């Protein structure tokens, strides 16, 4: 529309002030108590302990994974998606890593029905581009160690190490170190939340060539049981200061404009000339509208097409490579032709199957077929 994803916000961020809330050891220990009771099953959580290989005090961290069901229940001790717990060298219990609260796509839950959002949220609405990769958490442990995790893990080429290597490069580029980053993040009591996007490491659906590749900072959260997240202009500033790639942002005051905007982009699945997987919308939510305490609250707007078709193509090719039956659920006749074109490309280049299995060549194979068909991915999806 007349709206533009932008990355020049970081300079209005000087008027704003980062939120800060310290950790209450008592609060944290009760949260861990309740988490361990849920791990002692017989809501349900699963706990995994990891060493922190570069921690000079041998810190360990405990990752808590809920299944997506439990987040729709009331009365959970926390709603973090991605949560890591620890004891410092002095025995203090702490949240080492806190992700976003599990958030949901439009119409996926009662709260993410458009009518529910109109009623129970207030603006302004932060429209943050949804980069297509894997989530990466970064924080600073008490002994100065820079902790890098994937959504539920941190050992070793794991996603978390690939994320860390990328962080090492960006910090080298700006002449800063991990230890300075760890001190800054602990100073803020915060987890940095980034999307790792690199076709050379792993392909997803949209492309990320050698430029464009790296860690896209889209969030900073307070390491506390409750959900408090930085406003996105403050995130973009932190990205600049610490060498992250920034996540594009639109701010729309009115919620009816948000719906119309998101629907317009959804016709193409593209915005400002670039393909876009979706938006994550950030605002304040009330238990019941009118007044009430407002807390931070996200919802997803994941554009259905042509990305569903691309995803079906990905899974159908893997099923072709493996011996399993390709699941054709949508875009029937064009997927018929895609699967025949793929079979021929595999016959003429037998090593593709191994590569495709390891998530290299997904995007190229799709784009080659669309070339052969002389179509844009959008029109192929619209058949
Ligand atoms: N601007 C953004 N704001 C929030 N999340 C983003 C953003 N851009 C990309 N993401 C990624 O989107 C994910 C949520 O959308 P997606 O549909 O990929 O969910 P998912 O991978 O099934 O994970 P979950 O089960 O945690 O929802 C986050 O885990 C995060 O890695
Ligand atoms: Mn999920
Ligand atoms: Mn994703």
């Amino acid at each position: 529309s007349r709206y533009k994803a932008s990355t020049d916000y970081a300079k209005d961020a000087e008027g704003l002030t980062a939120p800060y809330v310290s950790q209450d050891p008592q609060e944290t220990a009760a949260l861990v108590r309740a988490l361990d009771d849920a791990a002692k099953k017989g809501f349900s959580v699963k706990k995994t302990r990891y060493a922190v290989a570069s921690s000079p005090t041998g810190a360990e961290v405990d990752s808590w994974r809920f299944n997506d069901w439990d987040y729709k229940k009331p009365d959970l001790p926390t709603y973090a998606r991605g949560l890591f717990t620890t004891r410092t060298q002095h025995g203090v219990p702490e949240i080492a890593v806190r992700g976003y609260d599990k958030f949901f796509n439009i119409d996926e839950t009662r709260d993410t029905a458009w009518s529910a959002i109109r009623e129970r949220t207030k603006g302004p609405y932060e429209l943050t581009l949804m980069e297509n990769g894997c989530i990466i958490f970064i924080s600073g442990l008490e002994d100065g160690t820079l902790l890098v995790c994937s959504k539920h893990s941190t050992g070793d080429l794991s996603h978390s190490s690939a994320g860390e290597k990328h962080l090492e490069a960006q910090l080298e580029r700006i002449g800063k170190t991990k230890e300075e980053l760890a001190r800054e993040l602990r100073k803020r009591n915060a987890t940095a939340v980034a999307e790792l996007c690199d076709d050379s490491f792993e392909e997803h659906i949209l492309a990320y060539g050698p430029d464009k590749a790296g860690l896209y900072l889209h969030g900073i959260n307070l390491n506390i049981p409750e959900f408090i997240t930085y406003p996105s202009p403050l995130v973009q500033k932190f990205a600049e200061d610490w060498g992250f790639r920034k996540t594009g942002l639109i701010i729309i005051d009115n919620i009816d404009d948000v719906k119309a905007f998101l629907e317009e982009v959804a016709e193409t699945g593209a915005h400002d000339g670039r393909d876009v997987e979706g938006f994550v919308i950030r605002c304040k939510k009330s238990t019941n509208p009118g007044v009430g305490p407002y807390h931070d609250w996200f919802f997803k707007y994941k554009f259905e097409e042509p990305y569903l078709m691309y995803r079906q193509w990905r899974e159908c090719t893997k099923a072709l490579i493996s011996g399993k039956q390709p699941k054709i659920k949508k875009h029937v006749k064009i997927t018929e032709e895609y699967l025949l074109y793929a079979r021929k490309r595999l016959a003429a280049d037998p090593k593709l199957a191994k590569l495709y299995n390891q998530n290299h060549g997904i995007i190229k194979l799709r784009n080659d077929f669309l070339e052969y068909k002389n179509m844009k991915g959008t029109d192929a999806a619209n058949l």
